[PDB]
């Protein structure tokens, strides 16, 4: 219905692999800086991190699977542990954090811990086999 197909230009495709999946990890990353100093908020946006990278950990494995190359899939499968863990470490210290509020190094391991998970959900978004 109206479609730049190769209308205005050479069709129109977005996104990467796991875009919209990645998307949301990054996302909602930023909400628990912004929930913080509720402690229910916090670790729902946490729930919600785990929930998106269990979509990627399991898709990675398969997308990397489908590769034709040995060391691009060690990568796909490595990055996939990397975030899974990454996210780990973050949603345990998004608990601790929320319902510990006011407690320094649950905010501490939780900066550095969200963050990390930011990047391994970036650093996936980025190595998402296209193509």
């Amino acid at each position: 219905g109206i479609d730049p197909f190769t209308a205005h230009a050479t069709g129109a495709g977005p996104a990467g692999r796991y875009d919209q999946a990645t998307d949301t990890i990054l996302t909602v990353t930023e909400n628990i800086f912004s929930s913080m100093g509720d402690a229910g908020e916090m670790v729902r946006q946490a729930r919600i991190l785990a929930q998106a990278t269990s979509d990627l950990v399991n898709a990675i494995k398969a997308d990397a699977e489908g590769e034709s190359d040995l060391e691009n899939s060690r990568k796909l499968l490595s990055a996939a542990k990397i975030l899974a863990d990454a996210t780990a470490k973050m949603v345990e210290a998004a608990k601790g954090a929320a319902a510990h509020p006011d407690s320094e190094e649950q905010q501490q391991r939780l900066r550095e811990a969200a963050e990390g998970l930011r990047m391994a959900t970036n650093a996936a978004a980025q190595n998402a086999i296209k193509k």
